[PDB]
């Protein structure tokens, strides 16, 4: 009803149409993309500087160090919006790696719509030290895309890249791709 097919339109990327969606994969270090928001997998106090974390706290800065604990402290959070700092973004969305990763994902897609935003960047949520299995988490992700473009909610959500640190975790998102495609 909604996938289209697989093909590499760059060496190392890997993307499929979903609905009017480009959902892309690659290998690779995270801080050097630009999106209009990178989601970074934390800890439920948002200050976990492990796994993937660590490089997208330190590139970010202090400023959006100290924009977390604020927030943390003000009430209960699923997941936090901050400024991109020294990143190349427009908000980083920190989402808590144990949590649903559907949900998760789910949020962000809605949290991207209401900033008429276009593109999104996230790693492999869940599968640092919250120690989710890897296939689960790539399952979780693109069901919540596939969702989301049932519903009729991409309006201005145009492109979703999933950049993975370990080569191994993209053999299995790819592998998830292929099982989908038209
Ligand atoms: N987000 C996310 C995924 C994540 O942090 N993954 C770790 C796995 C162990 C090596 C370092 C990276
Ligand atoms: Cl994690
Ligand atoms: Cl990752």
């Amino acid at each position: 009803m909604f996938y289209g097919t697989v093909s590499s339109p760059d060496s190392g990327v890997y993307e499929m149409k979903i609905g009017s969606i480009i959902f892309q994969v690659a290998s690779g270090d995270i801080t050097k993309e630009e999106a209009d928001v990178i989601v970074n997998s934390t800890s439920n106090s948002f200050n976990l500087k492990a796994g993937v974390s660590k490089a997208i706290l330190e590139c970010a800065g202090q400023n959006v160090e100290r924009e977390c604990s604020q927030q943390a402290q003000q009430r209960k959070n699923d997941y936090i919006i901050t400024g991109g700092g020294f990143l190349r973004c427009k908000n980083i969305i920190h989402v808590i790696g144990g949590n649903d990763v559907k949900s998760s994902v789910s949020s962000v897609l809605q949290e991207c719509e209401k900033k008429n935003y276009s593109s999104i960047c996230l790693p492999a949520i869940g599968t640092g030290n919250a120690k989710q299995h890897p296939d689960k988490v790539a399952e979780a992700i693109i069901d919540a895309i596939e969702d989301f473009v049932q519903k009729g909610s991409a309006q201005s959500v145009k492109k979703v890249k999933v950049v993975i640190f370990l080569p191994q975790v993209l053999d299995v998102f790819y592998a998830n791709m292929k099982k989908r495609e038209g």
